[PDB]
């Protein structure tokens, strides 16, 4: 398998005003991430891709386009999970047929699934697809917390590579590295990249890398090299940008910052707010002038 | 329009071992609720229907079968909500064409939608379908809390009838009746039916009414009649049953109790546990003998 | 032992601007509750008494004054709990010597005590004082949740009489009445008095009964009588008042409403806001005119 | 003022079986921290000192003994906060008279204090004592969350030096350093020392430094020097020890580990479990052999 370490943008998708995928803009976002953000890979179909608001056919179309555009130039991870295991299997087979390097799956949500249910969900997608699997943990959205011993159970399936860790529990993080030193962790919070990197995460997956992937890689590499003073300066500027993005509307503002570099990054999909008001456009432009010029 | 007050079973769905819908079993469930449980209506496609684990086609087939079977004998509400607004619109159109008496929609979940996004979601479904709408509030699963003022904003759409209140905040409940006296509330927690009835809810939507509809009606009517001593005895026996069902696995145990009365209620849908372990099958038989014999 | 059923005001305390106790005002509060509010008893030293902001000497002086004033006319319960078990013991001894009819104690808070630590705390107070004990449950402030089985363990001490249930879990409440039919429950949320009464609570302990004791008795007795239409009207007016008091500052506004009836209810104790801002003084006068005139 | 940067043990207190302070053992704990753990300073009266279970007289006695034993050899910070502002002022004057280098105060808890109330509490202790003030933030115990802008308001009082940050929000941490670069942060979670240090905290306050202060200082210094690989090894061993301590009972196990080096660290104070069972003694000894031999 391709090396799955380093910087992965969580791929945003270009939507038309009616909510349909804009293929031309999606291809532009892919190309911008490869050529300009110089990412190691793309995480496709995650929360950033507005995935959970889309139909099965739409998720396939995104997987097909992203893989057609990226070809073999970078690593590609397909997030196929949802509350629907039969959909996760179907998407998982599809992305596997398309040559995606690993699958990833959000812990099933909404219903209060027991841990054995959650494990069986992972084991079923793996068995049905035969592909690698990255557990996607995002407690602040799912309300699901997985402990060290529970991760170990998940890791008994030798196709589980590790965890996309969109959590802030740095004690849990350190304990997962100690217990399962050969399993990978990708840090999911961009605004906490430096401290996650200081504990030896193997890479990161983030929304803001679609526009700030140059700083993200510096923070990651500089931390790993022990150049903490410099990584901290770059985290500080990054977090001024991120604080601004979050204040303005995270997905719409990253898209606006893409548009300001000529990427037809499109609308967001309803029920998210579909377009930035003119005041927030002006705000995004200030962020561009201050941080990305 | 049909009277939507009174006792609504939240319809359970009969699944095959492979997760496909068993139509024969699903019709037996609908018939049993109408003929034996004597419900006023069915709430179709909600959390009890295992709706969120299903594909769009499957949710349509369920709406079709339930309406095929029940025809015009009882009231029918279609829960069409989800994270996917375009799916909610499609399902609302379909259910509206089938002649469902109102739609209902879960507050959109997973992402942290703002209240104006949540309102637009309701107003969009309504506008696209032309049908009545019941707001579906289940904070314990969605993490969405709507205040009295926010319900007022929702209720400015005159096709919003009120709320399926799967919530235990009885201060909120009394305040909604005070502020919006002409808007309906259906209580969603069967184990707190009596106190909710004491505050003048217009009916109730419940998973356990599929097997305990006789008692539930009694609690409701005895409470509305001011016969609280008797209502309370029956709530106590009902809650001995409910406590048993919760410890044994909520939806599986309701299904097993149906099966024990000859209703082919089938399996649950993965990634919920698909069948009861053997000792839990036996526990279910003991609840049948103690409470539903 | 005195009958401890019925309506208990949670006693407010009159403070001077410097935070010292105003005895004259505190006696006026006790008299007003007995003579005008017609309470069955007072719950002295609980959260409404601003007890947790006070020194040991101050908590004794309050117990002394309240018992001095009320003598034997009404029932008297002393809340002596805290994080400090040795203080709870000292206060329980003192209150027991004064002739308080039962002690009560808050679950110990701040630290995350285990259930066996929590049980030992109750059993220690009981053993040292020889007096009856009411468990004081207020999860919204302490973060401590006690299950039915845990209450059973507490109730194995035969001097535990039941629970001051400042909690909204009406499933839990019905289950406690089912499992421990001879143990008492006092409802703690005044704004949900009616549904709690519908489940057979033995009385209620309330901050707002210091000014709204006439209505509260009515809701309680009308509900116990099965006259729910009338109980509900009075709960609605009571909750218009309570909503006003909460928005305006709970304890200050109850004190201002006392003051407006000539009861010198004094200041609140820092670090609570010591006095109402001027516009809030005026808001309190408008609640008086609307609801307590 | 003495330099307040670096490693501060949160001082444990030796109690007798009856709950009284054992002065001889308290002096031994102080001396062990100065001479053997080589701490920069002691944080006296915090959660680790079992402070919130003690009387005012007892808190004074601890302050008096700790200061008499330490003299001027290290920095000393006195945690004087509680729900009782008048007690916090009294303790604050006392510790100030004794020559404590700064005061610190927990955000007032139990009651849901507003932010202006919290700020006035800090401003009152400062004004009454004239001493420096370190805000003590421990959300997981108090339930109080203070945002960046709210910290800025607190910092408008030029005697506030910064924050003892017993929180895990490393985004908040990074933002406080960016907004208030001259204000100090002490990290409060020992098991997350390395990532807190990687963001430039100025020191740490922790329970486990009373026994692991040699490793703690290596992790802190090595991180600051950019020797991340080595600091991570030492954090890994430290966290094996800490995981064990927490599993066994945190305060009793640190005390047991002190006893195994000849410190008469005493009992814990009720309502905490007062003594370790013989199995947990044996467990502590294994921790000693594995990590502290
Ligand atoms: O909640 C989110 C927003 O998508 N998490 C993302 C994080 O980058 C935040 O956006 C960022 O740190 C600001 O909070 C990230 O983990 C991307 C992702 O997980 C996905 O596409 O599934
Ligand atoms: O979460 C649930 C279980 O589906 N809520 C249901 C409730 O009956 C509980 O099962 C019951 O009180 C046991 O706790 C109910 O409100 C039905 C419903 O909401 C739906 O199907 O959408
Ligand atoms: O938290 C409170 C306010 O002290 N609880 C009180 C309640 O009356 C509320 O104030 C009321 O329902 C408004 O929400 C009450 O249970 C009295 C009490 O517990 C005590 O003093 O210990
Ligand atoms: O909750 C605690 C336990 O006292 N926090 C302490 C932390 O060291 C933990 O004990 C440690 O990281 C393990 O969780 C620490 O911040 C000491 C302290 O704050 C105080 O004395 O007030």
């Amino acid at each position: 398998m391709k090396n799955l370490k380093g910087i992965f943008s969580a791929l945003l998708v270009s939507f038309n005003a009616d909510g349909s995928i804009n293929e031309k803009g999606l291809r532009q976002i892919v190309r911008y991430n490869i050529d300009k953000m110089k990412v190691d890979g793309l995480y496709v179909g995650g929360s950033t891709g507005e995935n959970f608001m889309l139909s099965t056919e739409e998720k396939k179309e995104i997987f097909r386009i992203a893989k057609d555009e990226a070809k073999d130039e970078i690593a590609l991870i397909a997030q196929v999970g949802s509350v629907n295991l039969q959909e996760a299997i179907e998407l998982g087979k599809y992305a596997t047929e398309l040559g995606y390097d690993s699958l990833s799956a959000v812990t099933p949500f909404y219903y209060k699934f027991s841990f054995p249910e959650i494990k069986h969900y992972y084991d079923s997608i793996i068995e049905a697809t035969g592909n690698y699997m990255i557990v996607y943990s995002i407690p602040f959205l799912t309300g699901v917390n997985i402990g060290v011993e529970q991760f170990g159970e998940l890791y008994k399936n030798p196709k589980v590579l590790g965890v996309a860790f969109t959590a802030g529990d740095f004690y849990l993080l350190e304990r997962l590295k100690k217990a399962y030193p050969n399993h990978l962790i990708w840090a999911g919070f961009d605004e906490m990249m430096l401290p996650a990197a200081s504990l030896g995460v193997d890479g990161a997956i983030g929304s803001t890398f679609n526009v700030n992937g140059v700083r993200a890689r510096q923070i990651f590499e500089l931390t790993q090299a022990g150049k903490l003073k410099e990584a901290l300066e770059i985290q500080h500027v990054t977090n001024d940008l991120i604080e601004g993005i979050l204040a303005n509307g995270l997905y719409l503002t990253i898209k606006e910052l893409l548009k300001l570099d000529g990427v037809e990054a499109g609308y967001c999909r309803e029920p998210m707010t579909k377009e930035l008001s003119s005041e927030k456009v002006a705000f995004a432009k200030e962020l561009k002038a201050k941080y990305l010029s």
